[PDB]
């Protein structure tokens, strides 16, 4: 029989949680047995999980993390069993990875903010260190302002950390600036509920005083008020392809396209005029 | 070396994830390895999973579920490695467990409302089939009422399904009652969070208009406006004390008690007075 192993950053964190559920759902389709494991997002535990999973002998690994290092693409290269990344980037493009066009998405995201007539837009993203941010999402966000004749302010990109509280912190200062960012884009639902509450905890009204678009599209996007607009990341699908992609790599077959991208979109809601 | 394996019903369920994410914090202290599993909250996929944990020679098992039936103890009563329950109940008391006095916790909560004045307290509970509700949770709420000489109105106990939406349906259903509740006690942070929203979307204000009390004290409790007043459940302790017992059982040593209960408390927030 076959038992695949998934490994994520925060078993709690709604996104990896939901995503993980999907794999469960999809594994019950195939007749696979899922094995989860946490890394709290520190390479060591990640790299050692590559060893704990093998020692617990599992057919394939569905790796997950907002940061894949040089040592990963390397240590993982000789990994005993097949492995495909899920919803995660790997700048070297050597590792199999099924995801979305984060870069483009960030763009749809702020082109509509301009469709609305917003001129100076701000950006609250996770830790700039990680790849998805500094080289995919920030870019898409500049793609727009730059292409759509609009000064790329530097004070309009704020250092985040994925904490609802952190989110709250970003908007405090974004409101400090002489210019009032009448439209913020936040690369995460978690932080969005932070931004939304922050501007409200201070008196501003969303979306009549400050638009807000987030990422992931999680249950958290319908649990705010105004319900939040999130870029939709095809959860079930990502997990869905990622699984048959692996099934292929475990059947020692050939993968024509190893780095697959799925289509994204933007669900609009009461958090935007 | 020692790999303890925990079985959770819904890896997304903010509470169970928030608990299992803490177990792992207890994991590093005790030097153990954690392998997470998922049953999806339903029967069939639990006997099975339990069988998959046994084949991986894990040194022990920490189980979590919405309901533990006769069918269940039947196999956990004769299982390879040891097993202990966490924030979960089983009527017979055959198998171990570390929990809190739910009935009393419910009681305490609604009482708090009673001591505020409220004479009309509604209770939005999760699945009634599950004994942690119809046997404890409700049992408690009704008690607190009868005891303060307040009537127990059949129509004031609305059942949900743990989702944020059933929370919304619940308030909506309740606010149509000829005699409207002044305070609601919701059996879950998710639902409670949905309850406020429903109420708020209908023009009511929390707390001033409707007063509501959650349960679990997850992270959601501070990701809403107003911040939810919830019944605190000692996340860590439940994790630690359970590992203590398991360790005793794995090292095959005599345990002073098989069923343990931990003290609860209430984190009064802005969602109430």
């Amino acid at each position: 029989t076959t038992t695949v192993g998934v490994i994520i950053p925060d078993i709690s964190n709604i996104f990896y949680a939901e995503l993980a559920r999907g794999i469960e759902d999809i594994a019950t389709m195939y007749k696979y047995n899922i094995i989860l494991s946490n890394s709290d997002q520190n390479q060591d535990k990640e790299l050692h999980l590559l060893n704990n999973m093998l020692g617990k002998q599992v057919d394939g690994i569905i790796f997950m993390s907002g940061n894949v290092t040089e040592e990963h693409v390397e240590e993982l290269k000789k990994s005993p069993v097949p492995v495909v990344l899920a919803a995660s980037i790997e700048s070297t493009n050597q590792i199999p990875s099924v995801t979305i066009d984060y870069e483009q998405a960030a763009f749809d995201a702020v082109q509509s903010l301009i469709d609305s007539g917003h001129k100076n837009i701000a950006f609250v993203s996770g830790t700039l260190e990680e790849p998805i941010n500094h080289a995919k999402k920030v870019k898409g966000y500049k793609r727009a302002l730059t292409e759509s004749g609009l000064p790329v302010r530097d004070s309009y990109i704020v250092e985040g950390d994925y904490t609802y509280d952190s989110g709250i912190e970003a908007v405090e200062k974004l409101l400090e600036e002489d210019e009032k960012p009448t439209a913020i884009f936040v690369g995460t639902d978690e932080m969005a509920l932070g931004v939304i509450h922050g501007a409200q905890d201070r008196g501003l009204n969303v979306p009549n005083d400050l638009e807000i678009i987030g990422f992931d599209n999680t249950r958290l996007s319908t649990m705010v008020r105004p319900q939040l607009t999130s870029v939709v990341q095809p959860m079930y699908d990502i997990g869905a392809v990622a699984m048959r992609l692996l099934t292929k790599y475990m059947n020692k077959e050939t993968v024509d396209s190893s780095i697959v991208q799925l289509p994204h979109r933007i669900e609009f809601r009461q958090s935007t005029k």
